[PDB]
């Protein structure tokens, strides 16, 4: 099978996730393919895939929430062939803000309206995400799962 991972990252540690999910998947038997947000074009980009992760930072804003580098694509999400495709999303937050991981159930929430297939509830890592390695390898084996 083969899938796609394309997470948005500013300090590094939703880009650390990716990485570590990519690893798992790949062990497992999968073609994987990793993109930094920053790099892709919303047009047909699912296109071929099995299984699409998608990945993104929270950053408190009066407007958009997102990282930057997601922005784009989140506002092209429409033309990226979502309907009827098998996804899950992933994120690293903090609990001491309001909205924890809130760009994760921003991103659940369109892909759902466009009719996707949300596989598994989305991975909401609190701090360093080095130190939630445990939970990461456990989710990545999940969604391997529900595929
Ligand atoms: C100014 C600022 C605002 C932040 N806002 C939020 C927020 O609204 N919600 C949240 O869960 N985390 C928030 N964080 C925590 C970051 O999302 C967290 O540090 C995360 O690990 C960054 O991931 P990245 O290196 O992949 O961009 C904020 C951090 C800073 C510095």
């Amino acid at each position: 099978p083969k899938a796609l991972i394309v997470y948005g990252s500013t300090t590094g540690n939703t880009e650390y996730t990716a990485e570590t999910i990519a690893r798992e998947l790949a062990d497992a038997g999968y073609e994987v393919d990793s993109r930094d947000a920053a790099s892709v074009e919303a047009g047909g980009l699912f296109e071929g895939f099995d299984l699409v992760l998608l990945g993104c930072s929270t950053w408190l804003d009066d407007s958009i929430e997102l990282q930057d580098d997601f922005i784009p694509l989140f506002d092209s999400l429409e033309e990226t062939g979502a309907q009827g495709r098998k996804v899950a999303c992933f994120g690293c937050g903090d609990s001491s803000y309001e909205y924890f991981c809130g760009a994760v159930d921003a991103i659940e929430e369109k892909l759902k309206n466009l009719g996707a297939e949300i596989v598994q509830d989305g991975l909401r890592i609190d701090g360093d995400p080095r130190a939630a390695r445990d939970d990461i390898v456990g989710w990545a084996h999940d969604v391997r799962g529900a595929i």
